[PDB]
């Protein structure tokens, strides 16, 4: 429930429902549409 917004925080991401521009979607966080933003 929780390691996957913890590997993407990890991995310079931020979890998002919409990437900013110029982020790349590169997996999901943990959650319902929370997206892993680079
Ligand atoms: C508000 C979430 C609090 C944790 C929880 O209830 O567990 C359910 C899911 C489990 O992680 P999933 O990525 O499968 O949703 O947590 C995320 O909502
Ligand atoms: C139906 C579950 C969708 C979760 C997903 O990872 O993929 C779809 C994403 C969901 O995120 P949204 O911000 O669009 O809701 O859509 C992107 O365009």
């Amino acid at each position: 429930s929780y390691y996957s917004t913890l590997q993407c925080r990890n991995n310079h991401g931020h979890c998002r429902r919409l990437c900013f521009h110029g982020e790349q979607w590169i997996g999901n966080c943990n959650g319902r549409h929370q997206h892993c933003c680079k």
